[PDB]
């Protein structure tokens, strides 16, 4: 005795906040039933109207003042005037169809809206009728707001483990939950949260992802054309790592780059596309500096005669930290063991001068020390010292020549490698 209609209701899922035209079908259903009967009955609890019965007024879950106004359409189907509710059609076959369909060009919000509506049979002249709730998912781009920040002051070299160099925050009121992919040329997990990235200037590679605790903060793992993405709540922060073991990372900027998509879950969970957005910030790997270095050239050079041991430029090596350093000029020709004595070449005119420490510069020297087979000066740091044009008198042409000095730290008989190099120019101008 107890035999039970069938409905089948397919909803839509792609469908844009905005303007949308009259005639839109947002729902298409099938109901069946194969008991004697002489027709099929639709209706609602959301109706609008009693004199418009298949017209329905909708309200939004995130916000009830968000309205969307539907009608059930069908081919034969007429408003059901015996009840003021639903829509009828008359038949004894016993498979029907049916459509739900916007009313009236509108414009939608960015919302979801409940349609739970009931479904009967009739009899030949109530028996059994079934009830569905089902949810109208319009979307924008704006429905999630993303902001992914890039970590501050990173140092190149050797890293701490899962070293954080991103944040990953996405906002939402409209939609429960978001999935989120990188975009890499070389992604290394099925779900797209740990890639590889190569630096913009270099082309070396860092492993990148998501930390081992943002993994942890996902409801489900989802399949989307193919391709799996992991599932968050949206209102939640997911954290972007270095990957793997403690990565020994080359001074550089590196790109890193997110999908991120709604997802409305159901038991039947679906992304929303129009909710998709990506973006991309750079992570910057700057150099460690133990010696703070400034080199500076004087100002005011003329061109000609000059005098012997006149100033060029002034070097002040600053450290907080380490307290003895060692310097050498950089060129073709070298003049002295020590290195402090070399000769510089002019751009435009290729002739060269002679530079070189300043001789009250020098025996400012705690010692000379052998570190890869060539001797250093050392000093002691926070100390300036100055360039000057060596030996005698010198007849310089006006140019530009490139000074280029190479300081390294000492104190403990032994010299840390972070080494830098720094050069100016120093101008002659007749």
């Amino acid at each position: 005795m107890a035999e039970k209609l069938q409905t089948t209701l397919r909803v839509g899922t792609y469908f844009r906040a905005g303007h949308v035209p009259d005639g839109m079908v947002l729902a298409q259903g099938w109901v069946t039933y194969h008991g004697s009967h002489s027709g099929f009955r639709v209706w609602s609890d959301e109706q609008k109207a009693g004199n418009t019965p298949t017209v329905l007024l909708l309200s939004g879950q995130q916000d009830p003042r968000h309205h969307i106004q539907v009608r059930l359409e069908g081919e034969g189907w007429q408003p059901d005037t015996v009840s003021g509710r639903g829509a009828i059609l008359r038949t004894a076959a016993d498979n029907a169809s049916f459509s739900v369909v916007v009313d009236g060009n509108q414009e939608v919000p960015a919302d979801t809206w409940t349609l739970d509506f009931k479904a009967c049979a009739l009899a030949q002249e109530p028996n059994s009728e079934q009830q569905k709730s089902v949810d109208i998912v319009f979307s924008s781009p704006q429905d999630l707001t993303v902001s992914l920040i890039p970590v501050s002051g990173l140092k190149a070299g050797k890293n701490a483990p899962s070293a954080k160099i991103a944040k990953l925050v996405v906002n939402s009121t409209t939609l429960k939950e978001f999935g989120v992919r990188g975009i890499s040329n070389n992604v290394v997990d099925s779900t797209g949260t740990a890639w590889r990235v190569a630096g913009k200037n270099t082309g070396k590679e860092i492993g990148v992802g998501l930390s081992s605790d943002s993994l942890r903060r996902s409801d489900s793992t989802e399949k989307w054309n193919g391709v799996n993405w992991m599932t968050f709540n949206s209102n939640d922060t997911l954290d972007i790592v270095l990957t793997g073991p403690a990565q020994n990372v080359t001074a550089d900027t590196y790109p890193i780059t997110l999908d991120v998509v709604g997802y409305q879950p159901d038991n039947q969970g679906s992304f929303l596309p129009n909710s998709e957005q990506q973006k991309s910030v750079d992570i910057v790997f700057s150099s460690p500096q133990d010696l703070t270095v400034s080199l500076i050239p004087v100002s005011g050079l003329k061109a000609g005669k000059n005098a012997p041991s006149a100033k060029i430029a002034k070097l002040v090596v600053n450290s907080t930290t380490l307290k003895e350093f060692g310097v050498r000029g950089i060129s073709n020709n070298v003049v002295d063991s020590t290195g402090t004595a070399w000769r510089v070449a002019g751009k435009n005119t290729g002739k060269e001068i002679g530079v070189g420490l300043s001789s009250d510069s020098l025996r400012r020297s705690d010692s000379t020390e052998k570190w890869n087979g060539v001797n250093w000066m050392t000093f002691n740091s926070n100390d300036t010292l100055d360039i000057v044009l060596t030996g005698p008198a010198q007849n310089v042409t006006a140019d530009t020549y490139p000074i280029t000095l190479d300081v390294v730290g000492y104190q403990g008989s032994f010299l840390p490698n972070s080494e830098q190099q720094k050069s100016v120019d120093i101008v002659f101008s007749s």
